[PDB]
């Protein structure tokens, strides 16, 4: 049912199809929270599993995107930079690699 979540949560988005999502946590601080990553042909999203917190950015408000070094066992972390100069902290993907690639095809389009 995933669908159904980014449905609920992103109605401004009702035209988009859904093209892949993953698990992973958004991290800020301290503060982690596992959720979905949506992916459409525009929209980067992100939305909390148990909490309110979800963020959408477009595409064109993405100034880069870096696979995270890591000599970690369990850390699998993805970092997005906007042009204003925001960074988004994605971790614990289940499927980075994945995620990764289905990110790159959809931003550098």
């Amino acid at each position: 049912n995933i669908e159904g979540v980014f449905r609920k949560s992103f109605p401004d988005l009702a035209g988009e199809t859904l093209l892949d999502s993953f698990n992973c946590a958004w991290v800020e601080g301290s503060a982690l929270k596992q959720g979905y990553l949506f992916i459409t042909p525009h929209w980067l999203c992100f939305q909390s599993t148990l909490a309110a917190a979800h963020f959408s950015i477009e595409y064109d408000e993405i100034k880069d995107i870096i696979k995270s070094k890591s000599v970690k066992m369990f850390e699998n972390a993805i970092e997005v930079k906007t042009h204003l100069n925001d960074t988004i902290f994605l971790t614990n993907f289940l499927q980075r690699d994945q995620a990764y690639s289905a990110l790159m095809s959809q931003w550098l389009k």
